[PDB]
């Protein structure tokens, strides 16, 4: 329905497969040339975006006032191309949701839709020996979960999929003010 009409646009127009020497992940175009990936996909000098050699031009890994781990690299793409504005979709303050969706896109899972439920605040985790801040939590029973993801519900794009125990899976939330000015 009207969620799934938001994640599909979302898809189209923002959300890539990409390649690091990690592996397979899941990117979201912010605007302009600004993405954001999970901090584990280490994105080096170059990255494979849909197949093709782009060059990164800046990567910052994102910390709280505390220095704690957000799991999200922001990365700058040199290229000509302009990703939409999704900005205005990405809530001021973290935001929980009933009904979500988390978008994975890569080369070996493409286009995938995965109904998680309710996304519920969680905050500090230990994320495989990593202290990080600022999660939410869902239903999400997979031991593979590693490639990213993009957390949406209507209208809104709340977090960056990280992680999970097997049972339930993490992500990192969305604020708008991670990708000011
Ligand atoms: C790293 C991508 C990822 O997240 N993987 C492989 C776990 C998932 N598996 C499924 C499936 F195929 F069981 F439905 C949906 S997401």
């Amino acid at each position: 329905g009207p969620s799934l009409d938001f994640a599909l646009s979302l898809l189209r127009r923002n959300v890539r497969q990409v390649q690091t020497d990690q592996g397979h992940f899941t990117m979201l175009g912010v605007r302009d040339r600004l993405a954001v990936l999970p901090r584990h996909s280490q994105p080096g000098k170059t990255i494979w975006i849909e197949h093709k050699l782009v060059n990164v031009l800046d990567a910052v890994e994102l910390v709280d006032e505390q220095g704690v781990n957000l799991e999200l690299t922001l990365i700058t793409l040199d290229t000509n191309e302009k990703f939409r504005d999704i900005t205005k979709f990405i809530p001021e303050n973290i935001s929980t949701a009933s009904d979500a969706t988390l978008v994975i896109n890569t080369e070996h899972m493409p286009s995938m839709f995965v109904p998680v439920g309710d996304v519920v605040q969680y905050g500090f985790l230990n994320l495989s020996g990593k202290p990080t801040g600022r999660t939410m939590m869902y239903n999400f029973p997979t031991k593979a979960g590693q490639c990213g993801g993009v957390v949406t519900s209507v209208g809104k794009i709340i977090g960056i999929h990280i992680g999970g125990n097997g049972r339930q899976g993490f992500c990192a939330g969305l604020k708008r003010s991670y990708f000011a000015s």
